[PDB]
This record gives C-alpha cells, sequence and structure tokens, in this order.
DNA sequence: AGCGTGGGGGT
DNA sequence: TACCCCCACGC
C-alpha cells in the first residue's frame, strides 16, 4: 500500500492510485458523476449506476427460492433476501 | 425495505 | 484512465 492519504489527520493507505484517488472525494465532497433524470451528483460511477434504477424500476436479481417471485435493483438486497429464506 | 456510499477485487 | 462488479455498514 505505497498510496498514502496525506489530507489532515488520516491514516489510509492504498494499493492502487485510482483508489486514493476515489478515496480523497471524502475528503473534498468532489461528485463528478451527474444522474441525468434528476440531476443529483454522486462520488462514484458505479453507484450512480445503481442510482439510476431507481427511476427505471429494472430490478435485474431476482430470487431463486421456489415459488418466490422478488426481484431486487442491487445484487447485495437479493443477498440479504436469500439470507432470509434459510433463517 | 430501498438505497446512499464507503472498501476491495478484477478487466 | 475507464468500467464491471461484490461486500459491507448504515439510515
Ligand atoms: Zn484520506
Ligand atoms: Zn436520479
Ligand atoms: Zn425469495
Amino acid at each position: 500500500k505505497p498510496y498514502q492519504c496525506d489530507f489532515k489527520d488520516c491514516e489510509r493507505r492504498f494499493s492502487r492510485s485510482d483508489r486514493l484517488k476515489r478515496h480523497q472525494r471524502r475528503h473534498t465532497g468532489v461528485k463528478p458523476f451527474q444522474c441525468k433524470t434528476c440531476q443529483r451528483k454522486f462520488s462514484r460511477s458505479d453507484h450512480l449506476k445503481t442510482h439510476t434504477r431507481t427511476h427505471t424500476g429494472e430490478k435485474p436479481f431476482s430470487c431463486r427460492w421456489p415459488s418466490c417471485q422478488k426481484k431486487f435493483a442491487r445484487s447485495d438486497e437479493l443477498v440479504r433476501h436469500h439470507n432470509m429464506h434459510q433463517r
């Protein structure tokens, strides 16, 4: 982890320079990525992408439990739901 | 529940 | 650099 953060009081280090740069957006508040539907801005392009599904209704991630028809916008929502079917 | 927004991995 | 994500914590 040679890419250290020099912002005041921060101790984080990273293996990649792009991951240090992404991290530093927390300190500066920079939000490079904008939703073309509602104009909200986001720190990260992947989170803009999943945000956009809140407008389109697309729910790609389907429960695989027999006779359950629930679907989800994001993979981790489906992880949480599968965890629940088991208990 | 639905989703904001970190870290970490890959290509 | 640009995207593709999973995992995770939190409200
Ligand atoms: Zn920092
Ligand atoms: Zn939007
Ligand atoms: Zn289900």
